[PDB]
């Protein structure tokens, strides 16, 4: 509350460390469904169904231009990519399995870097 604060956690490296995680997600062999925005002209149903499209290149641009206020808003966009994927793709598909794999990969790096 006013003039009463928990000890200051050092967040000075968070930007660099989120960048590193994102590089590791970008270079994963199962990243291909997520590297670029889904083409809303060429994929019937995507525009109407997926209210907030997100992809790795959009996260990279946001990160590089100071549009994440803190490390949690970064994680929310990464998770959005996988939530969207699960919304639109059957589990038993190459893309469906890719999303599950990448979400696991992300959540481990997140825990090991920050928790």
């Amino acid at each position: 509350s006013m003039s009463v604060k928990k000890p200051k956690r050092d967040d000075s490296k968070d930007l660099a460390l989120c960048s590193m995680i994102l590089t590791e997600m970008e270079t994963h062999e199962d990243a291909w469904p997520f590297l670029l925005p889904v083409n809303l002209k060429l994929v019937p149903g995507y525009k109407k169904v997926i209210k907030k499209p997100m992809d790795f290149s959009t996260i990279r641009e946001k990160l590089s231009s100071g549009q994440y206020p803190n490390l949690e808003t970064f994680a929310l966009d990464v998770r959005l990519v996988f939530d969207n994927c699960e919304t639109f793709n059957e589990d038993d598909s190459d893309i469906g399995r890719a999303g599950h794999n990448m979400r696991k990969y992300f959540e481990k790096k997140w825990t090991d870097t920050f928790k």
